[PDB]
């Protein structure tokens, strides 16, 4: 039997969930527990919501809950291959290889810091063009991410201005955003997709041709020249032209969106509490010059703006429940049983706002991440990144963006609002999985003794 539920009703159980699914799952755990299954429909999907239940499922039976279940996205020729959604067949072998080539220095001597530094100074350097006037952060704080991306699989960055860019992003963004929450043809969103989804898998195969005519010695500097420097297992194995593409298509698009809807969230709650950004600043300007930029090395002497940007993360929960699981087999997760192919999802709003692992877990307070004695790190219901055998796999890269972008324009500018902090919403607002901030505008006025 699988955990208790909020009976469902025929052909749904949408019964009781609202614009904000998370916030619903826990009324439901508030009598079921921990533990508790629900109907999106006619099939069964278990919920895991104390952080023990998660921990003990996602981390402890990693191979067990290891899945995720869907459709869709797998419609143009597009085979389920690839890394965010899928079977092991394909899944742990693209994973494993992106895993270790997207190590800081799986690509050469570039290493990815290079990479993401030299972007956050053309980041800074646009948000200078805004000549200290009222502007909206959402565009250009989308351009540092894809381009990253755009770095470390391609070698080459594009202009914040470049239209084959501009088309690029106009492609990864309506997709995600046409996709939402975890014969229903409407179906102008259907054709839709299918031309984006075209327009990306293009943009891709046409630098992986370009990328062929010219590659070295195990001297590949990018995602696409490791990929292609495999021909083992014979010819292709899975390495495969199309498999290739689906994985830097689940690559831009799960790593170009969270990381902008994070940075433009993190501006927000600057501005919503500017002490912490003058702290910050304090920290920047203490052990990080006013002249040199950022590298990774100084975070290690940086607690509190780690506190910050680990508490920005914490607070803002992106992903409320995360990407939807599925167990592989059997299970039977403690006095209970799960059968193969159940659909999981896993509370992490419910772990990231744990009120005994982080007090007034609806408060940003980077105090949530300082010991009462210096400022000095900490944490472990630190889950934005997930924690399965399924767990992000920019999550490395993606810690550095924020580190390195965040600190670099904070270095750099005063932030100020149009309007008293006092009177601006840093509500969240949840499209689908993602939870995306309010919308405000800024000056990005520029420090200059
Ligand atoms: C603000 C930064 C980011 C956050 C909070 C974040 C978080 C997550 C979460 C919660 C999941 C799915 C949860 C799960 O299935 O267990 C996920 C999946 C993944 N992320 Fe991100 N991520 C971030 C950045 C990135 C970046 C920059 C990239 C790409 C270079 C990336 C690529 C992926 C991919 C490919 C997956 C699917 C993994 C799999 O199915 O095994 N992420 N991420
Ligand atoms: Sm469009």
């Amino acid at each position: 039997p699988p955990g208790p539920t909020p009976f469902p009703i025929i052909g749904n159980i949408l019964q009781i969930d609202a614009k904000d699914i998370s916030k619903s799952l826990t009324k439901f755990s508030e009598c079921y527990g921990p533990v508790f299954t629900v109907y999106l429909g006619m099939k069964p999907t278990v919920v895991l919501h104390g952080y023990e239940a998660v921990k003990e499922a996602l981390v402890d039976l990693g191979e067990e809950f290891a899945g995720r279940g869907s459709v869709p996205i797998l419609e143009k020729v597009s085979k389920g291959l690839g890394i965010a959604f899928s079977n092991a067949k394909t899944w742990k072998e693209m994973r494993r290889f992106s895993l270790m080539t997207l190590r800081n220095f799986g690509m050469g001597k570039r290493s990815i810091e290079d990479r993401i530094q030299e972007e956050a100074r053309c980041l800074v350097e646009e948000l200078r063009k805004t000549n200290a006037s009222p502007c909206d952060p959402t565009f250009i704080l989308g351009c540092a991410p894809c381009n990253v991306i755009c770095s470390v699989i391609f070698h080459n960055r594009f202009d914040y201005k470049d239209e084959e860019f501009l088309k690029l992003m106009e492609s990864l963004h309506e997709n995600v955003e046409l996709l939402g929450t975890p014969l229903d043809y409407f179906p102008g969103i259907h054709k839709t997709l299918l031309k984006n989804a075209d327009y990306i898998k293009n943009f891709i195969m046409e630098k992986v041709k370009e990328h062929q005519k010219l590659l070295d010695v195990n001297n590949p500097r990018d995602f696409i020249d490791c990929f292609l420097i495999k021909m083992e297992q014979e010819n292709n194995l899975e390495f495969t032209l199309e498999s290739l593409v689906i994985a830097v298509s689940d690559l831009f698009g799960a790593g170009t969106e969270t990381t902008s809807t994070t940075l433009r969230y993190s501006l927000l709650l600057l501005l919503k509490h500017p002490e912490v950004a003058a702290r910050v600043q304090e920290e920047i300007e203490r052990v990080i010059g006013r002249h040199r930029s950022p590298c990774m090395q100084d975070r290690s002497r940086m607690p509190y703006t780690d506190a910050v940007i680990h508490e920005i993360q914490r607070f803002i929960d992106l992903l409320p429940t995360n990407l939807p699981h599925a167990v592989t087999r059997d299970v039977r997760f403690r006095n209970y049983f799960i059968p193969k192919g159940t659909d999981i999802i896993t509370s992490l709003t419910s772990v990231l706002h744990d009120e005994k692992a982080f007090p007034n877990p609806k408060v940003f307070d980077p105090g949530h991440f300082l010991d009462e004695s210096g400022n000095f790190k900490k944490s472990d219901y630190f889950m934005p990144f997930s924690a399965g055998k399924r767990m992000c796999v920019g999550e490395g890269l993606a810690r550095m963006e924020l580190f390195l972008f965040l600190t670099s324009i904070l270095q750099n500018f005063k932030l100020q609002s149009l309007v008293e902090p006092k009177d601006l919403d840093i509500t969240a607002v949840v499209n689908g999985f993602v939870s995306v901030p309010p919308s405000y505008q800024l000056c990005f006025i520029p420090i200059h003794h």
